[PDB]
């Protein structure tokens, strides 16, 4: 090999977590590692990012760097920006206990810190596990990507969404590229009392799957096949423009007539 | 005749991310209770760069005002809507309205907006949830303004495709807004600025900087349209997929031999 692939490692369940170590042993084997990652567990945190105080970093004696409080995207941009020098070729984040799946991934800080790795010369992975048992199928299939991206450019999407069934490698069916799902919206809030009967309030389950459809990221994992969605960051819902255009004609705003 | 039907036409669950004391959302409030039945629920302080964060490890306190606005104490904008569609609103809103915002929310970095993720959580209501933010710090008036123009507008006809609203309104006296435009976010180069900063025992910590330079300012991107003048509106959705990205990733993979043997 002419050049070392030099990855910035992430994650969300923090720094000490089973899935970013696992990866981060396996992609040592062929690769250079800085592990930048949240000091402890900060599951749903989104794209969140420290801009009101600044940030206190802690490093290990494998030289794994921890942010105080920080979230994956600040660990990230910290990484890219200040603490690895030159910057890193490509972010991976995880592996994440548990899936990151349909319209749930804006919320997910695993896929977050992969986002915030978009500018870089490879695309980003995000890698989450449906389950909490196999980290290292979970692992051979992110060494196996980033082998491929080596072998040849992926040249559109700056970002790959990876789900891995929770299954041993052997029992994995392959790979499909697919679309974000869908849920009915979450709607579920569960109330407990504290002992001076104030009522505090729990942010209860997901909504029920809605499109589950057969080229969706859901499917796929539940055929155990390795889900893979390109994603990006951009927001608009240009099918609405001309209906939002129209609208406002109609009911007036903007125009005088 | 009056400006508006009615008093309390709508319920509204009124949010933010700058929290309840900040003056975007209270002069929004003053604005929207001439017309409507309106809910405060907003983070306990400052929350600005949330994201669509949330609170899942811990339950969440709420404190409520002698005037009736609930805050969400260490709550996300995320979670006061979550909160307050779901659990705290009798009767129920029909909209969520997020702002007034200081300081814009423009291109990619609608994604790291607590503006946006707070009107993005009412997403589902009858009425698509509104985001909007100020170019500036001055005219709050103005983005109110503009605020009860589009809701007015929804009492006179429902808006059909289109969930959430991104509005973004230039710092101007309202007669000098040259009017609206229907816009696609834009993009900047990524922020690369870190601002360390000693500490009093002498240990190095670090500030992320501003946003990147502007990269992608289109004329017909939310970026062109407030910088000439116009309120902008993107519509939004949740939906992260890049489809036109499918058949390069697919044809990617099956060149590299992953994913299949040969
Ligand atoms: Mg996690
Ligand atoms: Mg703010």
């Amino acid at each position: 090999g002419m050049a070392s692939m030099r990855i910035l490692l992430s994650n969300d369940d923090g720094v000490h977590a089973p899935g970013i170590q696992t990866l981060a042993k396996a992609l040592r084997e062929f690769a250079d590692v800085q592990v930048v990652a949240p000091d402890r567990n900060r599951s749903g945190a989104s794209n969140s990012l420290t801009l009101e105080s600044s940030l206190r970093t802690f490093t290990f004696d494998n030289g794994d760097i921890a942010v105080q409080m920080g979230t994956p995207t600040d660990c990230v941009y910290l990484g890219v920006n200040a603490l690895m020098r030159p910057r890193p070729d490509i972010v991976v984040s995880g592996i994440n206990a548990g899936p990151n799946l349909g319209d749930d991934v804006i919320y997910s800080g695993t896929v977050a810190a992969a986002m915030a790795g978009r500018h870089l010369g490879f695309p980003a992975l995000a890698v989450s596990l449906n389950g909490y048992q196999h980290y290292d199928t979970a692992a051979a299939v992110t060494c196996a990507l980033l082998r491929g991206l080596s072998r040849e450019p992926l040249r559109t999407g700056r970002i790959l969404n990876v789900n891995v069934p929770d299954l041993p490698l052997a029992q994995v069916k392959g790979i499909r590229v697919t679309r974000c799902g869908s849920r009915h919206p979450a709607d579920k809030v569960i109330p407990q009392e504290d002992p001076r009967g104030n009522t505090l309030y729990w942010i209860g389950p997901p909504g029920d799957k809605y499109d589950a459809g057969p080229d969706t990221d859901f499917a796929a994992v539940d055929e155990g096949y390795v889900s893979v969605t390109p994603l990006h960051v951009d927001l608009t819902a240009a099918s609405a423009h001309d209906v939002v255009s129209d609208w406002l004609d109609s009911v007036g705003v903007g125009t005088q007539w």
